[PDB]
DNA sequence: GTTACTTCACTT
DNA sequence: CAAGTGAAGTAAC
């Protein structure tokens, strides 16, 4: 009912890119999925609220992993595993479900490497 | 066969 | 307890 309200409210394109299997195509990878998500929520304030994924500066974002794992279709645990293995660096302990982050070359208008 | 995850049942 | 570990798996390429 919640994921249903989340995905049902975001564009078919994003739902599909989120559903797409991760291969060697860089757009199919987790960083760019996070990035397209982040980029889009930037324009949908209401959804950005409900989900909890937004930039706090040109280089840091905060999120509610519990909700982000949902809209992305992955267990909480795999979300953490992906942040860990892709070199996202946590800048804050969980507080009311919010966590903060940064990753080199991952900004408002850039997603580097792979 | 490779790659880029994905998941689970613990542990910390 | 939120987040990490180690072993095992999945499927597009
Ligand atoms: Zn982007
Ligand atoms: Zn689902
Ligand atoms: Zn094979
Ligand atoms: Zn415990
Ligand atoms: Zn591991
Ligand atoms: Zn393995
Ligand atoms: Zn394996």
């Amino acid at each position: 009912d919640l994921e249903a309200s989340f995905t049902s409210r975001l564009p078919p394109e994003i739902v599909a890119a989120l559903k797409r299997k991760s291969s060697r195509d860089p757009n199919s990878r987790f960083p760019r999925k996070l990035h397209m998500l982040l980029t889009y929520l930037a324009s949908n304030p209401q959804l950005e609220e409900e989900i909890g994924l937004s930039w706090i500066s040109d280089t840091e974002f905060k999120m509610k992993k519990k909700n982000v794992a949902l809209v992305m279709g992955i267990k909480l645990n795999t979300l953490n595993v992906n942040l860990r293995d892709l070199a996202f660096e946590q800048l804050q302990h969980d507080k009311g479900g919010w966590t903060q982050w940064k990753r080199s070359g991952f900004t408002r208008n850039s997603v580097f490497e792979d």
